[PDB]
């Protein structure tokens, strides 16, 4: 439901992001993805549906977020730099850790 | 300290803020911001006492503040290249966040 | 990696960062200890072993790394900008934090 309509904001804006120009269209996408990544940090994926709140499982889930949120930033900062062409580099790299989050817990 | 008083934390340096003259006001006033919105973190709501540590209610509320810090983090890095209006501006959307979760969950 | 072996991945890069000559060498530095702070907010310390993952005695511990990943920030954030003698200054802070979580958890 919810976490999967993030999974699929997420990769509108990397897109978005692959297909840019100048650096405030890209801060944009990543701006939109940063708070898309959130509300999906808050989310019960569908594999762990069946698990309690409290297994290590929903931990690691939550921190694999953090990661994925960290490494936005890094795109970020590239961009509010204005090195458009080494954001959208950066943007290439989030699209496997973005992915690889939405198949491992879907 | 508990949750009511992180939140006043919060929004009194919101008003140093918005009074704010130069950066190292702002920055300060960020630095105690971002500092009260991770100690919110190990906080518990009055009306949330009842549920488990990381029930999906709890989760929300830690969550809630991650969202505050990546906004913070947003004002902090503009008020750290002197961008103070922007910063300032920044911190009128902080406060429209602030006060919406502190509706949500007191 | 279990929680010490990253408590030595972050000693090993703050004294990386005090000896080092150039904005490349702290940036480095620093994003290897970010990792290995994302990975002990996955572990268990050995003081918390008798600890449920979702209590709150282990939330703590999480947000504790939280807050050493925006005090990382903060230096890398020096480091970005090329203020190598700045960012260094701020690993000093660092340095207090990650000492006190070895006191606190082992
Ligand atoms: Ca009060
Ligand atoms: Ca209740
Ligand atoms: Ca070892
Ligand atoms: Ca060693
Ligand atoms: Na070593
Ligand atoms: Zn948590
Ligand atoms: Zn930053």
């Amino acid at each position: 439901a919810d976490w999967e309509d993030n999974m699929e904001t997420l990769n509108d804006n990397l897109k978005v992001i692959e297909k840019a120009d100048n650096a405030a269209q890209v801060k944009d996408a990543l701006t939109k993805m940063r708070a898309a990544a959130l509300d999906a940090k808050k989310a019960t994926p569908p594999k762990l549906e069946d698990k309690s709140p409290a297994s290590p499982e929903m931990i690691d889930f939550r921190v694999g977020f953090d990661i994925l949120l960290w490494q936005i930033h890094d795109a970020l900062c590239l961009a509010n730099e204005g090195k458009v062409k080494e954001a959208q580099a950066a943007a290439e790299q989030l699209k496997t850790t973005v992915n690889a989050h939405w198949q491992k817990y879907r």
